[PDB]
């Protein structure tokens, strides 16, 4: 039903998760960028990225909360929905440890699918803990994460992408990490999110062992190095994620404007650092609104 | 115990003038607080644009309310909220005021633009009659608490000139508006006349990229202005900065060149007041 | 794989007629499903009244959308949703259709009443011009998927009589409405003429306590009607029953007299399909 | 600022939690009824009840979900908000085990207060558990519940009422129950929700030991008997809760109407069982809307 030139060729109607699978296959590698809101998703789309990301940490911090697992399915879901309403670019969503036991995880998968989300990642961290527990990083046993994956796979559609994230590497080293990852794939993970993988020549071994597409997480200000997308792909990596990059720059920029207005009683010095009205109207595709009204009405 | 509305009333009286900055989310509200502003603002245009929509009145009470709630959950800094034309007739307006108060909001502004119109109407800026805006104000005043601040915004100046603008403003005050949002006054020497006539605290809107010039806080205050609003200033800079990071990552396959332009982890932990979390847990537990 | 809208289209074609019952929440939608209805309905008046508000158009897209989402999360039974007059101009209507589709809703109906009006306007029922409703329909059709069902509702009959009603209906179909909601046809012998002229499936609204009489499904179908709606039937009975329990507890200091009128734990566990939860856990784990 | 007749007397401005405290003090005992939505809250108010209740089980079941702790703070909070928008009658809200650790509990208290809720109850059940855990009832240790209470008390306002609920009685017997309850009061619970207390002559001992107002939960179809409000008060009980009574009757009534419409092709036989339009307009206080428009406009 879709055309190429004047030639009517087969095109399959593509669901969010299939668009994502397709973006992985067609890119080398797929760069996925963090976006904290619909407008950022549009900036990313306009720059020409083929997939976007909703960070768990970002959702919390944007609420003015620490990334301590205070947020729930609704906090993430509402931000996801806002983004998928604005763009069909496949969206990857951080759902932490699933927000509870088997049926919470099921509800999260279904709600994410109803929100037109393309993929989620779920982590093998310890969840909930005691009331007064101090912040930190603990892994669950492989079997506890297997159960989480099964709860998810049990209700997902075929197209929808479950990415199991492991933080084993920093704590248990490369061998034990590869072991979990393989167990996670066997339990039904579609892909793997390798967190904090240091030396790039460990990638080919990691990727070859796990078989499914692997995502490398390019964070800042942590204890992991920054390689290029090309380098990571040459070492067998299929996705590269930039989770918080843009929002760290948005923050510094907003702080700078606030300080200018405070210090100078006016924002004149900030004008050069601001997006122009015209770029804004363009990213919002404002003209298509006027054009739609002319197409249909008066 | 001071109510949100009272904190705001107090910030107007005690600052010369009160600078109110736009913040699009809780995190921005915290940055603003940390820089030391005494009042913050939730722009209606910002709510739409943040959702990836044009400022064409597509958004409803729930869209603004949800963003307001997220900001008041993070900070007690008095918040001023743009509720457009009120989102409907008298009972919608009533619902909006009550919901805003229940959200711990300190003030709202409502405008004298024409609302809804016909289905296929073209975008623009048209004023309602003075009597239609009076009705709007009465609906709002009827349910507001004493402390809560209703600010009537008029866009009359560009369309009807300074005389007719002062007339509306005064009618709006008489209908029960607490303060006045004077939109798009070009010459600063319009202000002293406007402010003197209107009597109640007046807010001047310092926007960028419009058809209005930029004066300083001091200049505006010396000309009788009590509040100065910076509605989108921070978010225009956030957008350029996000765009720059996106372009860098795309062009260079990595974000290295962007690192100098990013807030450090430590500044982030600080704005989030992260240590108070660890300290609270040590105070109460193990 | 059948889309919500297609399931609904299919239920219209294959039933004679399709009975669509009101449900105010997911639990009611499940009771309805269990009794074996093939399509369910979310009333706009029900959404308002459930919130403790009169049906005066105080509610917005978010109010109806949230209730819709809760019901579609629990059941795949095709859901018909009252979106009133569309909640604003062309882009609000567009947003409403898209949001309803993203909510897995199968159909909506939109009415040709006048919307918003002046701030202090008195409640009532006034029609928009045919051209204003055409514009509404075009805004909706422009963004809908093929399968999704737009039902134009007209209240013309009581105000303008059968002739002018058939005229609008036909104009609405030509503008792209998939089906027709004929509101307040008194005499059943109005139906065959109406239905024959309009051609597309027609819905008759079987309300209580109004100014319209009650015919049976069979009667309505024999007179050319394809859907019959029971918009508030269940919720009027729920209200009487809740009131009765409240009065009992108040008057007797205990709810003993109410016990015979309550659904048993076991019927509840059954409607919730509770066993499938235990069975799922045994299937997958320990 | 408030008047009695023509005599201007002192009246304190009363916060939701104070209204609740006051309703306890002034009634003997206070009957609190379950209401699943704003309209039900209004029916209750109209019948003249002085406090209303939002059941956790009710929130889930109304969503078409089992009471298995699938729901989160947002599910309860949204239903609470809908009710407090319609009525100032003090509302008691079930927040289960608090939906997470210390800061989730803090967020729940603050969000409940911002919603104009008067009181909440929190339970000493085990939370979250493993992914594939089977449904059931386990108590946490007294110390784990103490921690939960402290998280709550730490952020609550003075007026706001924390009610600690214990399910110890059915599992651990009267002695151990009184022990927890006393520990919970000392940790800062304002009142106590005694679940499943069988023999009424155990109440005076229970109430005398715990000191703070005690709530007896009048459920149906469980393993607990039904006494009258008067009987329970004479035995030292200060609140009596009717958590699901009205919604069990609403369900049977809606099922009956659906079956009638199915079986008869019309709802004629159901008409006698339906609230009249006029009672509806009245409970909605529809006339006050017309009167308000006449007061202010044309
Ligand atoms: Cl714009
Ligand atoms: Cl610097
Ligand atoms: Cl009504
Ligand atoms: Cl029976």
């Amino acid at each position: 039903g879709v055309d190429l030139g004047t030639e009517n060729l087969y095109f399959q109607s593509m669901s969010p998760g299939k668009l994502f699978r397709q973006a992985v296959a067609n890119e080398h590698p797929l760069q996925i960028v963090g976006a904290i809101n619909a407008y950022c998703a549009l900036l990313a789309e306009n720059v020409g990225f083929k997939a976007i990301y909703l960070s768990g940490g970002g959702v919390a911090n944007t609420l003015g909360l620490p990334d301590l697992g205070i947020t729930d399915l609704h906090d993430v879901l509402e931000d996801a929905r806002r983004i998928t309403a604005a763009t069909h670019l496949p969206l990857l969503v951080d759902i932490d440890t699933g927000f509870g036991g088997a049926f919470t995880i099921a509800r999260a998968i279904k709600e994410m699918e109803r929100a037109q989300v393309a993929a989620v990642h779920m982590q093998d961290q310890v969840a909930q803990k005691r009331c007064g527990h101090r912040p930190g990083k603990e892994l669950v046993n492989t079997n506890e994460m297997v159960d989480r994956i099964k709860a998810a796979v049990d209700v997902k559609s075929n197209d929808f992408v479950l990415i199991a994230r492991t933080d084993a590497y920093a704590v248990e080293g490369l061998k034990a990490t590869i072991d979990r990852a393989c167990t996670y794939v066997e339990a039904g993970a579609d892909m793997i999110f390798a967190e904090a993988l240091e030396n790039i020549n460990d990638y080919p071994t990691f990727c070859k062992a796990v078989k499914v597409p692997v995502l490398a997480n390019m964070t800042e200000f942590g204890k992991t190095p920054l390689y290029t997308a090309a380098q990571l792909a040459d070492h067998g990596v299929k996705m590269v994620l930039y989770p918080r990059s843009a929002d760290r720059a948005m923050s510094k920029a907003a702080l700078a404007v606030y300080e200018d207005i405070k210090k100078h009683g006016v924002q004149t010095a900030s004008l050069p650092f601001m997006q122009t009205r015209e770029a804004l109207y363009e990213v919002l595709n404002y003209h298509a609104y006027e054009d739609k009204l002319n197409q249909l009405f008066k």
